[PDB]
């Protein structure tokens, strides 16, 4: 759909599961060379790449885990050497567990801010280092979340880990702006990805989510994946420093409707 | 580009001249069918439908004046009368005018508010009242401006028009979220236009315009066209609601680069 | 309290009842000279009259119309008149109705937006005039809503009003900063005032509206006012430009509370 | 001024020097039984004890540094030790250093993080702990900056920190407001306190600093401790979950005065 991809070479943190892989693959039927990223084995990394050979992409898998300085810096190199370049950072990796905020243990919190929020500033870093010494007009994108902007009781720590996500992307999107490169995020509202199969398999939970969504239904993935591919586009040469939010209208304060209260 | 925009009716108000132009040259392109609207002159409505024809475009031009109820009711009835139905509302005609906020009389502030404010209401109401009738899950797309959130001074009532554009399209979009209609604003930054041909001809305005744009470089009206039909496709379809800025970083705070202060 | 308030002369608009009211108390408590304004009969004006007389307060009362420009020019001028001078204006006065968007009538909307958004307009601009022509350091208080950020469906008009009414003080906090003149804006939630004691006598819709405030009682109106006579004082010295949103909590989506979602 | 701080337990972390010593002279002067922290430097300490003597208050010093979860721990239980209680919880430790974003060492920018963010949750989470075990109506108040909002090149990691502390605060206000716990963040702009004695004496960086000051002055830090007062008074009841901005302007755009643009 968007010709400017072809031969694009993107690399997608966390990307062998969920958005990450739908993302893989919209970005392998663009044409471009995608660089796919798995923490522990190569093994769930094997089922995306066969997805992407189906499309007649071309790709590769990358193992390093996100809260490994050196790990992060390798998956940049890795694209560079084996593509000879790189043209889009997307950071997707992150995790989320409930607890109590006042009885949330230091452990749990640091676990959370350093894969959402250092995982994503130390990608970001890396390929914006890259950019700049090669001169090349690079864009970043962050995936963020409608938590960046909602509150999120029992998720202290996700939601504190997204509003700085929302400072960093900003400042970098200033920071660099004069240079040519871009940084955005995509703030996804409720998806369906495996990772969320269980909650929303149970039709007392699926319901009382849906209820939280004004235009009714749970997203796909696939809704996701295309924002990411216009974000990266040339179709978005203006835009940069922005949260696109895909939520079907929930930061829109859906116990409000019928003008309640 | 966008498939699914084939054979749409898109009306866009205010679009003989400047980023309506381009938005109905655009939208042509993609093979949808176009109302171009103009207020008096009618020899600039021409000029733009042959630019559609030169492209393979079929399109019609209708006077209106959106300050005028009657005006914008029958502006829509002519899109569905001629092509037989709507499916894209794009409320863009505006103005502005420099004034000391307490000198400025009740005469111009209540011409900017009617013309940004109400007559993109009446437009939005009319678009919703036929896709509600209908049961047509149809779109609407207000023309914001950055300054739905930056202030601005000497333009107090535009600022105000449109920071009360934001509310009413987030209202909307809450409010029709249920029967599918979506309903988002597009805020542009500096861009090229007629309207700016003389302001930016002047060399030392023109510098002091682009030190307030991060990326450097006053927009084009394509790069917003752009926006528009994405945001029109079925691309788009999980979102609502929001304000997608394209800027080139102007909502970023230019004033904070460097680390300055 | 605010020593500083002592001499100060206060106007504010639609205060003969509910928030007005209560903040015409409260300034006549910190010994400051009011103007209440009622619009139709020299008589629910008489009611605050008496409570201020009652606090030893000194006040007088001014008929006018906050959508009539001459009666807005009066409502200034008959305070410099009666007490030399004007520190603080305060822009209360309001309304709104209940209307599906899609068949609200122009009339409903124009009603509201000329009562809610150009009435504060005018009142600002006549205030600011007066403190520009005679250098002094006054203070403007535009009452808002938690609806300049929530939006409102079937109050599409009000939520409109507000959003510009938004743009408005910020731009004029901005613009006037120079001078020592401070614009803030208070956005109350949902406050127990008499134009609200049948929807709140009803049991089913009282537990209604509290479900929808996290910290789950409906303010008083003197908790409002206690932040009007804040603002106005020498201790918000460094504030000018913002909203103080005193809601108990609804502006953070309380649909999202216990994790929910 | 405020009646119902007599009495009352505060705690202020990193009180040594700055706006925490500022704060801390205050509550004293309000009657409030302090508790001033210190990192290192424990002379410091004294001479802000010295300070709340001569004003005829009560507070003792305790050593702790923020990044260090048995300090923090121990702070709160000290003054509960001393005082028999605690009333107020006031996060304001912190730092920063600029650096390019793309040459940010991983160190530097987890030195960051630790002290701004999590040091501040850590204490969050103490404060409500005893809170909701106590069934005390407690109030935390955490001390951000205008850069939760404005982006801010150089120092990327401390606006992460802070939009980071926005969201941290939001939730915790939502979280806990059902057991009268409230929960705000203030937003100093440009503060005149020693750390900034130098940048401000050289007269060329500080006109740079009050170009970017509508208002057109650097506030004292008395100005930022009358904030931290009233929100932790009873005038403040029905407000939480709020970021009160106190920066004589400076979030409202200063680069677009005199309609520049
Ligand atoms: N699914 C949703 O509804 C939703 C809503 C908002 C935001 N998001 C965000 O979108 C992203 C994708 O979420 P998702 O639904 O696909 O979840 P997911 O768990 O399926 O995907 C996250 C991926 O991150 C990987 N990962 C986790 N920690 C890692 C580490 N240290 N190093 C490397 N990889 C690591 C996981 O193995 C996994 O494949 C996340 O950042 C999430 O916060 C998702
Ligand atoms: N050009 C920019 O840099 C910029 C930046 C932000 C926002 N905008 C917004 O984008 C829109 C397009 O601006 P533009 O640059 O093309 O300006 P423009 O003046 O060239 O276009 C506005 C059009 O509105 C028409 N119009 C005005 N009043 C009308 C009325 N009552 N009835 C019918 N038509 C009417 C005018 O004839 C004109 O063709 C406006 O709403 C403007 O507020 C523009
Ligand atoms: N009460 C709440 O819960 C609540 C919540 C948010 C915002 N507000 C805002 O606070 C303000 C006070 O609301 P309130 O509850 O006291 O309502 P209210 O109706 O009791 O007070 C509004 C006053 O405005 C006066 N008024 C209306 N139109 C006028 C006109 N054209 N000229 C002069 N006076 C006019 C009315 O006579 C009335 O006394 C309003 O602006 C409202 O939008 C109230
Ligand atoms: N000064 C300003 O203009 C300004 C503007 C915005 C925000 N702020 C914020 O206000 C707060 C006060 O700033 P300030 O100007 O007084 O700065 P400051 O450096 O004078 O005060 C910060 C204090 O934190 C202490 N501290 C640092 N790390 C610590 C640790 N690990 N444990 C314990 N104490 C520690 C320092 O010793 C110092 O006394 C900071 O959180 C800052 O981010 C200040």
């Amino acid at each position: 759909m968007y010709k400017d991809l072809e031969g694009k070479v993107v690399v997608i943190t966390g990307s062998s599961t969920g958005l990450g892989k739908s993302m893989a693959i919209r970005f392998a039927t663009e044409k471009a060379k995608v660089v796919v990223n798995y923490r522990s084995k190569e093994d769930e990394a094997n089922s995306v790449l066969e997805e992407i050979k189906k499309v007649g992409g071309e790709a590769i898998a990358v193992k390093g885990d996100v809260t490994v300085e050196s790990d992060v810096i390798n998956l940049v190199q890795s694209a560079i050497k084996e593509f000879g370049k790189l043209d889009v950072m997307i950071n997707n990796a992150g995790l989320a567990n409930p607890v109590s905020s006042h009885e949330m243990s230091l452990s749990d919190w640091n676990k959370v801010i350093d894969t959402n929020l250092t995982g994503a500033f130390l990608g970001s870093r890396e390929a914006i280092k890259y950019f700049v010494e090669n001169d090349i007009k690079g864009t970043v994108i962050n995936m963020s979340s409608v938590h960046e902007k909602i509150p999120w009781p029992l998720f202290v720590h996700y939601a504190a880990s997204k509003g700085g996500m929302k400072l960093m992307t900003e400042t970098l999107a200033l920071e660099y702006a004069p240079k040519g490169i871009r940084v955005n995020n995509i703030g996804p509202g409720a998806i369906n990805t495996p990772i969320n199969a269980e909650k929303f398999a149970d039709p007392e939970q699926r319901a009382d989510v849906e209820s939280m969504i004004p235009m009714g239904y749970i997203g796909e993935p696939e809704e996701i994946a295309a924002v990411a591919a216009w974000l990266a586009s040339s179709e978005a040469s203006y835009v940069t420093g922005i949260t696109l939010f895909a939520d079907g209208g929930m930061t829109q304060y859906p116990s409000f409707q019928a003008g309640r209260g």
